[PDB]
């Protein structure tokens, strides 16, 4: 019987992805009902969707554009969706007992306020939003040990890739973010892959002089700014670590980032016996949704099968933290743990958007992030789920402002 | 609490590495006992093994070994073994109480046999011996279907990481050589790995002209000569295409060799989305061995944790069928079904033995085994599981008989 879905942020990568393989998925069997969709203020492509897949809800989180929806969606004929807006709308969304799934494709504030209502309201969430989990992991897993039927199921590739390794007979006798996973899973140790971003073949005096332009023109997956930043300074892999140790319960010692260029390998697991499990298939952020959306279970695609004769060659090394720093002080931060990574998150997107701006050279990001983790201290982790959320926020907004104030005492 | 195991061919490869490896899971806990040490004719070995591990039981196939035995046994002060022969004494191990999983390290009738004595006591049996998969896969599943609480566990390297791939939650709603496992299992197809052998990069000309020492010399890994120049001439592959097809269900337009010569992927499963789970390690018989004895749990072990970066690259091509014809009479042959199978592999146990003894070519290898497929005619498969067995036994013999028939009038 149907898989029910709802999808914040459905015009974004994460979001059109999901329609996309859901659609497909759909002209084989229809499996899946698109239940819910919410999107920030892109009202066109919204009406455009919800004429498609019929949504009983749609949800925008800017009201001024609140109106014209409505009015949009009086043109598809035989459809009376509950139109709803902001906070609210997404509230009232992830309490309905019609949706079973709930995909998170959204960033900041929105992302982990959704992420937190779809617990509350012990919903199976796809979850793609790394610094989420890097920011807020601590407020995740109290979350989840009260909601104790609410699920994350992890979408970024890597994470995906290490879930589906599993065996869901020990999965399915836990869950990601609860401690103990990985030795009910018998997890040893990860092996992350990595692309390496467009700067692995630089030298040091290369490095020192890159642009974002230079990271930008050049990707190694068309995305967005940000995560293309971070890839080219591998502080995404560093977030991904961070991640890594929440989702999974892995030791910091334990993951291994390595870089394997082609891309194939999505992430390995080594079990206690060291036998190695790995998934693989071409880049596509199809698959790793999908299985969030039928985990324990697979459906049939009409996805390019894998041809491995084609592809020929897999290559892997070790990334040099010299040339990528920001993966240092990830583990740093990490291992650390208390709230430091919050302010790892919160330092790299300001020097992240510095380095956007050109108003920072490469070697500067890491040098901010470094002067604000040595700035923190560690503050006592409350028990209490709402001061926990209040010690994030407060966190994050401190090491925000931290990393502006260095870079504007230096320039 | 410990897991009570027989070993079937103890002083062979699987064996000695079966018992490499319980020794050392040994070293702290209980983990195992064994039971039982079973050996063709290799009594002074078997005398050393008994003095460590002073099974509950010894046997030997050859008769004229016992008294050797029982007086080397005799130097082991207050050791009280049940000292047993032959197809009874195989008989008596399989059926005793006190034993819970069979690891088969033996090939040929002695591996038929003791494999169906552990069906027909509803053991777990552990099995290394591919030949009576081909030969007699339909028996087994017969038998499988008879005794409702045995289960095959692949140990063959390819075998076991194809079923560590698979997700545990859905093998353990079925079983090996079931019909239905891969539907169950929602596997659409295998990626069957292979080393190539000594011989993959010859051209046709420098391949005429191949000898068993040459394949013997230079081999890709250190194992029996059967199998070493199965390997050589890639009828090992094509043994375990049918061996692949038995355990899971899995179509031969399904099953796909892939040439890595590396050797640390070990194989590959595509499910129906079209993600792909592999599995890899250094190649080891322990992991493969320890896994079948385990599953579906895992065990800790002190093996030598994997180096991808060190490893750096990891290669895919396909096997030229016009060098390799083996591989493609071993899928004719399981296409064609009824005992098909058997006769490939009686007569390329002849063809085999000729080229090892310099006395044919390499191409005569394939001819012999092709003209006796050819001259094979289909026969009515019994019903009754006695009957069935011997017709397998019948075949077998007549399909070595014929390939020697030709050899000698060609000669
Ligand atoms: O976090 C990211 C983006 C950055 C990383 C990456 C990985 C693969 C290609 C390019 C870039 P990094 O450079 O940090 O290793 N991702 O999860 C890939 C999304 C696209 C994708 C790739 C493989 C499988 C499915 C989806
Ligand atoms: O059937 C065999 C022997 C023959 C094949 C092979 C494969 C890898 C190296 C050498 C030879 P083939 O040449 O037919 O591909 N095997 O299962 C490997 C046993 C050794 C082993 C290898 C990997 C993992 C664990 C144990
Ligand atoms: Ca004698
Ligand atoms: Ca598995
Ligand atoms: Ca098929
Ligand atoms: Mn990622
Ligand atoms: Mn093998």
């Amino acid at each position: 019987k149907p898989i029910n879905v709802a999808i914040f942020g459905s015009t974004g990568s994460i979001g059109t992805n999901a329609l996309n393989i859901i659609r497909e998925c759909n002209k084989i069997e229809n499996v899946f009902n698109v239940k819910a969709l919410y999107v920030n203020k892109s009202v066109n492509e919204l009406y455009e969707q919800a004429r498609e897949f019929l949504p009983e809800y749609l949800c925008i989180h800017d009201k001024s554009v609140y109106e014209e929806l409505k009015e949009l969606v009086k043109n598809i004929k035989d459809y009376k969706p509950i139109i709803l807006c902001g906070d609210e709308g997404m509230k009232e969304i992830c309490s309905s007992n019609s949706i079973d799934k709930i995909v998170i494709g959204i960033d900041s504030f929105q992302g982990l306020y959704s992420t937190m209502y779809a617990i509350m309201n012990n919903k199976i969430v796809a979850l793609a939003n790394k610094e989420s989990i890097v920011s807020a992991g601590f407020f995740l897993k109290k979350l989840l040990n009260i909601h104790k039927n609410a699920k994350i199921i992890p979408v970024d590739s890597e994470h995906s890739a290490i879930f589906q390794c599993l065996d869901n007979n020990k999965v399915l006798k836990t869950k990601c973010l609860q401690d103990n996973f990985s030795k009910i899973n018998n997890i040893n140790k990860i092996f992350l892959c990595s692309s390496g971003g467009p700067f692995q073949n630089l030298t040091m005096d290369e490095l020192k002089n890159v642009t974002s332009e230079n990271a930008l023109k050049h990707p190694k997956w068309k995305m967005g700014k940000k995560i293309t930043i971070d890839s080219a300074t591998m502080m995404n892999k560093g977030l991904e670590v961070i991640e890594t140790h929440f989702l999974f319960d892995v030791d910091y010692n334990d993951i291994e980032v390595i870089v394997h260029k082609e891309c194939i390998i999505h992430s390995c697991v080594e079990f206690i016996d060291k036998s190695v499990i790995s998934q693989m298939y071409y880049p596509d952020m199809q698959i790793p949704i999908l299985y969030s959306l039928t985990w324990p279970d697979r459906i049939k695609t009409n996805l390019k099968p894998l041809d491995l004769a084609q592809v020929s060659t897999l290559t892997f090394h070790k990334p040099s933290l010299e040339h990528f720093p920001c993966i240092k002080l990830a583990y740093q931060a990490g291992i650390k743990g208390n709230f430091y990574p919050t302010v790892l998150n919160a330092s790299n997107e300001i020097a992240n958007n510095l380095f956007l701006n050109n108003k920072i050279k490469y070697f500067d990001i890491s040098s901010i992030i470094s002067q604000v983790l040595e700035s923190f201290n560690s503050q006592k982790v409350s028990e209490n789920s709402e001061d926990l959320m209040k010690q994030i926020l407060q966190i994050h907004s401190w090491a925000k402002d931290k990393a502006t104030d260095i870079y504007n005492k230096h320039n």
